[PDB]
């Protein structure tokens, strides 16, 4: 038994020849044909390794079991079991068996085509097909799409059935038209490298919108990547690119057709969205008439993803920031359900997906106010609006008492000549000046004396109650809220801009609605939620139940009061509860005290000439209030 | 300069490098990575290129036009065009341009992503998608689909109900599919007539790694057709995948598009089949061996071709059983063979082709009468034991009677009085010989095998339809027509859109005009050998036929409108089987449905 | 209500307004003629006494109130208010001035007296104004040993080879001392702190770069910072990292100050402000100044981190990083060239390695583990049957490979840890399935913000909230993959397995009490891994068998992250009393953490009980 140990190496020497892939070594290691030897030659055992091994990427054979047993002097046959990895699964349990040829020392295989898959015989042969899965959708609150996958109207031109150069150039004019399209557009797409004169040339797309159409226009049904809301969830949902081989390379679990998230919940969702792919593995007769099934894995279409959002709060609050630079988020403020998050300027995310202008794309790109960015998770200055903060832990330390009146002289101060040429500026020189004054009238120079009085070691008992330094356990990508850039301040000067919401803090607006759900929960925070099925989280005690029912009172009182910042609004006739806010940037914090069904928080960015947060939230807040009770 | 041209083989040298797919040694090429040099390291070249040139299987670089110069002491530039090869097409005259650094001799390729293609900046990437196209289908003459591609019902489960389930692959849950309690809505190849027309229009297999070698433009994902029609026009049914080449940027948005074929879904062929007639045809065959042609003589436009036994089509390409399979590859009647195109004598139907060839050179008198005793005879006793036969002991014997009782002497002494060189005479007016312009493999027709008899036992033999004559049904078909169309010949047509061709004077109008009332009496006549067709009411014409184990023969039309034409035959009957006891269902239809 | 009397008024209110733009000369302008009826000073000396006293006390911001303007007789009117005005020292409250008024056809002036300065001066009374700076607090351990410290330190100086070979210099740095620009010949030269030496005060780290990143340095106080903070003086120093950045408000103290009044001899008549110097607090930490010098010199200058804490409360004992700085020589003197070194070295010494997110390594691999036996997926007893060396789930992972380094064919859970199997748990997360992993993942501390005076970004599971692949669902469950969780916050997460499942959050101030998160992980999951835990340890094939020469109880996991990082983590499972966790990032030929952690599991072992 060295003949044996030596018919065991050659098995052994065959299999690793096949799981590195050097088809032409293991075919080296077979005898010559016979009908008692090999069943074929050299090169036609090359061919059917790299055809069907080749084809079903066969590696990671393991053998296990061998057995090696003399039959006669020059002939010993053998059988393992095998597993096996192919592109659709592992096989597992295959029982080969063959022969083996001893002549003078030297031992070669009898190679039979039963040693490729167990039962092969003959001119079997092998057929490997997959079938690709549909993306799932994404949903809002009450199931209207917001991504979908399915057929989509699509426009576009042929060359030839166009004309020459008297009905080409107004053909052009005449299509152009009917659509809402560049007469260049036109001239530069019909003129690109790939374009035959007899080629079907892309347009645009459409939504029940066909009209007649002129001639040499003609429309196909494409299916396609489809965003109902367009630019006005643009940057939340994200959109899908064409898959690459570098996709590939970081995840070669893809194939090449499919189509993939690039930003947005498209990206943070793309596995449970894009499914898994359906494939099969058999062995066929010569004619591809299945006679046994190796591997069968059903397609499993993609899930849907059911978000918090009302689309048309969507809608409403992004079309309200008139294109400016800003974000607005709305929330259901006692189970943390986040209604809308718009974000402007934006970009047509359909043109994306199924297809973008050399020129539309450098629009975007260059654009100095970012589109692509999601600025409703952007950290920035909260503002003035961050003097409820300030004011509710004033009231839960003892710092503030909400009669004590101060007496304040025109609109600079500082604690003393040691802070040289910085002052706390406000807006109004009202001399006396309580709690409720100040809110009223937004004094950031109250503020900063009562954060000063209360000191840093009281601020951050408060401030740490909250929710800086966490992550929000959300699929959008946001830094989390920071007090400052350090862990202490190291000013009075810094200590007390921060206790009107400027200095180094950074808070997002998503973040900015948790920390403000204190006044719509009695003190307790409600954790923002985006997807539908999960479970509401609080932190309780946050801020006490006695600061709130002191400074609601007062922030109804900026909407009513004739001298409030926010008085525009009492015209409109809904209960509100609200605080305005300016950092060095508008910002508006507004919620329904009476049924704490809403609350919202809006933001506009580089504030134009006399524009503002506040006049922009009317018809946001006329929905939120009907709608949410 | 020693310097430039050590410039113009750095590039060759490069360029050659990537055709042979060798991209480490292309990246070797590379200056370091800097500003003014390579923009990536070695490796993130190699990857690049095994990436992009990878995927899109970039071959067969061909460049010309090189042009090198000096631009600075340490630095040379090049340009030139250039096309290439991918799985989609061929890239042509692309415009490359780049600089080389000079090092102390040597010269490295300052690398940028503009060696990839030309378009290519930064990170940009490339997306290669494919579009594959769905099946054209083949209609009857009526539009009524014969094989087509679409949605079945697949039920499954999640005594074959047995094996089904313990099979290596089927998991628990998974739904393991029965034919064609859970249902649920697959793509896949139909044929609604199922067996009926199954050596006709053939069946579809899964596509193999070997058949795509033999035809790589072919997707792993298709259908490809294995027998009859569907292989025979495979190409014009599978249509052409579509494709498109893309630069895009970092996240997959497209800024160029390098190659864009549109996908072009598979083109219908429309046949002359009567989806009806098809199965009628078929059914009546009852499960035997045997074969039905029927045809509009006038123009050749074939309404049936049944073949029997057959098989079904529909688990041959859907999942047919391990038993299922071996019976169809074991039994003996062979029902994968087509019987309509397959070679045989055509019996003692045969005799109105040599009674027209007879009266058209003056052999054959009508009236002349015969005189024959017994149902055996020969020439003289040099013949041995071959007699000719028949089967009714009719004393006196004119064409008429012959025509009616199927009378196989008289035709073998009325041949021998014809001659070798008369009767091949007629014979070649036909089309022995030729091959008829059909998708359907089928070898010409012969009258024997060497070019003469070299008997006269066999000239006899093949004046009553046997001997060494090859005519398949089809052939049958052909030839026979020239009774409904006053001597000229149609060939047959299975394309529904071509042309009809014919022959003229194949037959003479006269030998036409004296045999067509002879063979309405083959039904009407009471000792006619069709007479049970005359229970059915319908103007016929016809012969009935035999050949020897044997084989029954039909041929029949209409005489007054010269609608439609049959041919059928019954392969190794059983006693009192025949053609003619199986002929009803189709005439009745044919009858009705072409005048 | 008279015009007179508002002309009064305004009179008033503007010569204060000039005072507080520090126009004075202005506000001297609105003074009356110099007579014994009117002003005290002609308009020149007066410009000049408010430019000495409102410029020495930085005098501005000067708010009146109760203004009262009455008649006297036809031109002169007596007027009073009360003001209060910032200074450089703080705010003077409740002033109460008063004057008179010249009327003479139509223009009202002032007649100046000395007591519109400050109320109470008189004639050629003068102001005085003192400081006094506040000594820096100290930082302590956890036994009040000094890491840093304000004291006298002993620098030595010249005013040449006897003196560089005897407190041991390079003789050329003594050349290139007394011949720098400033050095007259009659000067002391400071040359190294410990031919004549002098006593001077200073800022001195014990520890030297044992704990330079967590301490930090302190610089000299520039123009800059006095803008952003003008609270400063010109003469102390300034935290510019570590914890004497991070604690600097609380270490510097308060200055203290003195505004007065006095005679023209400088004695005090009247005290306006008087603010008592408050020196710095103390600072005391849980750290031990013997395990942080252990700790750092056992990472032999190589890059690399060691944390060492008490699981049962969360105080962090250690906290080393290496290779380090010499914080004496930043805060006292430093050459060029030591300086150029540090900030050119690649191995970056100035980082908080500590602090610094990375891969955790192998060594996650109990973590996984855990989850996979709280949620069912792990049955400790089952086999797996591994052959070779690499593995992936199918040939749709393309090249990707979970690679292991030894060849056992028989692997159940107690095998997998003690020879590091990567393949076992790669098979048994996928087993699990992203939905169940991250369910447990959750339940630690990622995303969490640790309530610690040290800036360090949040632990993450991976970069979006799923994985996206499978591949990474795998390299995460052995402690790779999108991964990031430094030093203090793996002593976060590991404690589990000294508290019973519940989790004890790192404490670095020494009374800050102590904070957990109760039912993490199970009691079962944590009873049947440390056992394995052990035995990587005592069993001869277990990744740190080399341990168990010590002699001391551990359970202990090893890990690795591919350049190649070498990890350590260990704790006493008889007591719980102490914890470590080592890393050596890059490691160099057969080197590791393991083989670098004798002497600090010695001294942790004996210590803490």
């Amino acid at each position: 038994t060295q003949a044996v140990e030596a018919g065991e190496k050659t098995v052994e020497q065959f299999v690793q020849a096949l799981n590195k892939g050097d088809y032409n070594k293991a075919a080296g290691m077979a005898s010559k044909k016979a009908a008692n030897k090999s069943a074929l030659s050299e090169k036609e055992i090359l061919e059917k390794y790299q055809n069907i091994y080749g084809a079903a990427d066969v590696k990671g054979l393991e053998i296990s079991n061998l057995k090696v047993d003399k039959k006669d002097d020059s002939t010993y046959s053998f059988s393992y079991k095998a597993k096996m990895n192919t592109s659709l699964g592992e096989l597992k349990d295959l029982s080969y068996k063959g022969t083996l040829d001893r002549n003078d020392g030297k031992t070669t295989i009898n190679w039979q085509p039963n040693l490729v898959f167990p039962e092969m015989e003959g001119n079997d042969k092998v057929s490997l097909t997959t079938q690709e899965a549909t993306r799932g959708n994404i949903l809002d609150r009450n199931g209207e799409p917001l991504a979908t996958t399915g057929k989509l109207k699509q426009l576009g031109v042929v060359p030839s059935k166009l004309g020459d150069g008297d009905e080409k150039t107004a053909n052009i004019k005449a299509i152009a038209s009917a659509f809402d399209l560049t007469e260049d557009a036109i001239n530069q797409a019909i003129s690109q490298s790939w374009v035959q004169p007899d080629y079907f040339v892309p347009l645009k797309i459409i939504d029940g919108a066909t009209p007649e159409l002129p001639a040499g226009a003609t429309i196909q049904e494409v299916d396609g990547r489809y965003y109902p809301l367009g630019e006005a969830a643009a940057q939340l949902i994200g959109y899908v690119g064409d898959i690459t081989a570098e996709d590939i390379d970081k995840n070669p679990e893809l194939s090449s057709n499919g189509k993939i998230g690039r930003s947005g919940l498209e990206m943070a969702f793309d596995k449970d969205l894009r499914g898994t792919t359906g494939g099969k593995l058999s062995i066929t007769d010569t004619d591809g008439v299945e006679k046994k099934v190796l591997i069968e894995h059903e397609v499993q279409n993609g899930k849907d993803i059911k978000l918090t959002i009302d689309a048309k709060a969507q809608k409403t609050a992004f079309d309200s920031l008139g294109g400016k630079a800003g974000s607005t988020v709305a929330t259901t403020p006692k189970t943390g359900d986040l209604l809308a998050l718009a974000s402007s300027p934006s970009y047509d995310p359909n043109k994306m997906t199924n297809g973008i202008s050399q020129e539309d794309y450098k629009a975007y790109e260059e654009n100095p106010e970012q589109p692509f960015i999601s600025r409703f998770a952007t950290g920035y200055a909260p503002g003035s609006t961050f003097k409820m903060i300030t004011a509710a832990i004033g009231l839960d330390n003892g710092t503030i008492d909400p009669n004590e009146v101060l007496t304040i002289n025109g609109l600079k101060w500082q604690k003393d000549s040691s802070w040289g040429s910085y002052q706390v500026t406000r807006v109004s020189d009202v001399s006396h000046v309580d709690l409720k004054t100040a809110l009223i009238y937004s004094d950031n120079i109250y503020m900063a004396q009562e954060t000063l009085k209360m000191g840093e070691k009281n601020f951050r008992a408060g401030l740490d109650k909250f929710i800086f330094g966490e992550d929000l356990d959300l699929p959008i990508s946001m830094n989390p809220a920071q007090i400052s850039n350090e862990e202490s301040f190291n000013s009075d000067i810094l200590l007390a801009d921060t206790g009107y919401g400027q200095g180094e803090l950074l808070i997002n607006p998503i973040q900015q609605a948790a920390m403000y759900s204190v006044f719509a929960n009695n003190g307790t925070l409600v954790y923002p939620k985006l997807i539908a099925d999960k479970e509401t989280k609080d932190k309780k005690n946050v801020i006490g139940e006695t600061a709130v029912q002191t400074i609601v009172p007062d922030l109804r009182e900026v909407v009513q009061d004739v001298n409030g910042t926010a008085h525009s609004l009492s015209a409109l006739g809904i209960p509100l509860a609200a605080k305005t806010g300016t950092a060095e940037n508008s910002f508006l914090f507004a919620f329904n005290p009476d049924n704490q069904g809403y609350m919202m928080v809006s933001m506009l960015e580089n504030k134009e000439d006399d524009d503002s947060a506040t006049k922009r939230a009317p018809e946001l807040l006329q929905y939120l209030n009907q709608n949410y009770q």
